[PDB]
């Protein structure tokens, strides 16, 4: 289910890599097994950054970003709204990777 | 626009699969809004492999290997010219999945 996670800007930046789709347009895929229209992702996550001390999951599929849904978007109106915040970002995710605390 | 990668053979071999015309003929089509000869492309990258180290994408589409132009040609011709290099492989490809650091 989509979870909700903050990250506060530091010298390495958010501390973190989003892939996907260049141009608008691509197919419904399934994610989680349901359907939506494109998510970036994260590709990778700086070990020791910002985004991995918040709890950002390498895969995490971005279905928000500070409020605003980026389902189907292309991946310069993603990067474009996550460069607008200069200190924090919000994130809604939906994580292919869970985690429990044992 | 067309970007290179190089990757560096491992035990795993390059760690990626292509998929792509199995005969010459195919008819163009349109790639990142411009129109190629049908190109192989990467169906598949072997995470923690040598391909996905080197960033290597999946939907990446191969416009060269090794320097020579593999636009309209067979799947066999590609994956010959790959197979040729037993240790390293510089590939020219046209992602249909940006990466940003943020």
């Amino acid at each position: 289910s989509p979870r909700v996670v903050r990250i506060v800007k530091s010298e390495s930046g958010y501390g973190f890599n989003v892939r996907g789709q260049v141009s608008e347009g691509g197919q419904l895929r399934s994610i989680n097994g349901e359907l939506y229209a494109p998510l970036q992702h994260v590709s990778a996550v700086l070990p020791g950054g910002a985004a991995d001390r918040a709890g950002v999951r390498k895969g995490d599929r971005i279905l928000e970003v500070n409020g605003v849904n980026v389902e189907g978007a292309t991946h310069k109106q993603v990067v474009d709204l996550i460069r607008a915040g200069e200190k924090e970002l919000i994130l809604t995710v939906l994580s292919v990777e869970s985690e429990s605390k044992v």
